[PDB]
């Protein structure tokens, strides 16, 4: 029908953006000649996660083309980000990313198709693969939790640019009208749980963006015995106090470094 022909093009186009985000990742990766403190669990998971839902759509034939496409250019994609890592990663995590590599993308996998051309055919085997795809799908959900969970905890949206949100949000919407047009619930029900994290991530965005105040507006405060002043970018970290700290934020038995007075003797400049 023509409707998931629409919503096949949209999320081939939101997707497609969404596989080209981790490009500037590698660009800094191919000039440093080294990894950094970048994992490839991500990407051998969207390999293996575009492998699955291949193999789906396979199931379904005729419809389902256009869930095929993108997974398909999913699958060079990572190809490529697992590829470079592995070319500028520390041997240690050049072998585990080999051995995870392995066991989830080769042998994994396999079993897996094993386990469906020869125990299922049919709509039996659209169930098997559909609730693999789901699950795997859901599992990788970990992340982005993960990542609220660190936004959350540091009261900073550092880690969680907006546009990632949103652009997740838009692919998850639109590939769930998309299951909805040809009325598959495997495609769909990742894709509403995937629509509500991604909307509950901007919320969380416009919440704690601004949350803690920046040092530069924080306020400079001086001792009306010694003279001495407080700079909240400079801190007091000879005294337990780091830099950054607000003075509002620093326990009440401080004194001044330099006089030796109470809290109650400073004012702001
Ligand atoms: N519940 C899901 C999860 C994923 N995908 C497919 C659609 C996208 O083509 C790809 C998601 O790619 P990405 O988010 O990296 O852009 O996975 C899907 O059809 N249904």
């Amino acid at each position: 029908n023509l409707w998931a022909f629409v919503f096949g093009i949209l999320g081939n186009i939101i997707s497609f953006v969404l596989f080209l985000a981790p490009v500037p990742t590698f660009v800094r990766i191919c000039k440093k000649k080294s990894t950094e403190g970048f994992q490839s669990l991500p990407y051998v998971s969207a390999l293996f996660n575009a492998m699955l839902w291949i193999y789906y759509a396979m199931q379904k034939d005729g419809t389902a083309f256009l869930l095929i496409t993108i997974n398909a250019f999913g699958c060079v994609i990572e190809t490529i980000y697992i590829v470079l890592f592995v070319s500028y990663a520390n041997k240690k995590t050049r072998i585990s990313t080999l051995k995870v590599l392995g066991l989830l993308n080769f042998l994994g996998f396999a079993a897996i198709v094993l386990v469906c051309e020869l125990l299922t055919k049919g709509s039996t085997r659209e169930k098997v693969l559909g609730g693999i795809c789901v699950g795997f799908s859901v599992s990788m959900f970990a992340a982005p939790l993960s990542i609220m969970r660190v936004v959350v905890r540091t009261r900073s949206v550092e880690f969680m640019p907006f546009s990632l949100s949103l652009f997740l949000t838009i692919n998850a919407v639109t590939w769930l009208f998309y299951g909805l047009a040809i009325k598959d619930f495997y495609v769909a029900l990742p894709n509403v749980l995937g629509a509500f994290l991604g909307a509950v991530q901007m919320i969380l965005y416009i919440i704690f963006k601004y949350y803690k105040t920046p040092v530069a507006q924080m306020k400079k405060y001086t001792c009306t015995v010694c003279g001495y002043i407080y700079n909240p970018e400079d801190g007091d970290p000879d005294n337990g106090v780091n830099p950054g700290t607000d003075f509002k934020d620093i326990p009440d038995d401080w004194v001044c470094p330099l006089c030796g007075v109470g809290k109650d003797q400073f004012e702001e400049v």
